[PDB]
């Protein structure tokens, strides 16, 4: 897995954003979305945004992001135990939201981004691979649960 050092490394680089939870959650969604057009068409309820002035108006998009980042939060946290947390999250999106692992990956990356934009200074080489890792290691997870819930193998 991670090594203790590795955890702490991401603890700390998330103490940052929870300092700004929605901010941070909003600009992961945009560059998800101006990235990955096609993850974009999963929300119903964001379809209809034409350009990025118009996700960042959207106070929706804004609490959306808030809830996408405090649950990463919370499993972040159980640094490695967080079954719990994850299944929830496997069963609602394997069954109910359809996402592909896939689309885990382009968020990674969208988070990885917004970290690097934005806290170039507390990011470097090492919370950089903290964090990838922690971030592979629960797609991993997820992955997982979604073969066993019978789904994208
Ligand atoms: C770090 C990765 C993610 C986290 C922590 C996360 C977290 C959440 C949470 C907490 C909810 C609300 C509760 C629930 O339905 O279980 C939710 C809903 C949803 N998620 Fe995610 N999610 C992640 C990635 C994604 C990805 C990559 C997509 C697809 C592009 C996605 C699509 C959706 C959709 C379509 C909804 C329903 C929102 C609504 O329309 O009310 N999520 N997610």
């Amino acid at each position: 897995g991670l090594s203790d050092g590795e955890w702490q490394l991401v603890l700390n680089v998330w103490g940052k954003v929870e300092a700004d939870v929605a901010g941070h959650g909003q600009e992961v969604l945009i560059r998800l979305f101006k990235g990955h057009p096609e993850t974009l068409e999963k929300f119903d309820k964001f379809k209809h945004l034409k350009s990025e002035d118009e996700m960042k108006a959207s106070e929706d998009l804004k609490k959306h992001g808030n809830t996408v980042l405090t649950a990463l939060g919370g499993i972040l946290k159980k640094k490695g135990h967080h079954e719990a947390e994850l299944t929830p999250l496997a069963q609602s999106h394997a069954t109910k939201h359809k996402i592909p692992v896939k689309y885990l990956e382009f968020i990674s990356e969208a988070i990885i981004q917004v970290l690097q934009s934005k806290h170039p200074g507390d990011f470097g080489a090492d919370a950089q691979g903290a964090m990838s890792k922690a971030l592979e290691l629960f797609r991993n997870d997820m992955a997982a649960k979604y073969k066993e819930l019978g789904f994208q193998g």
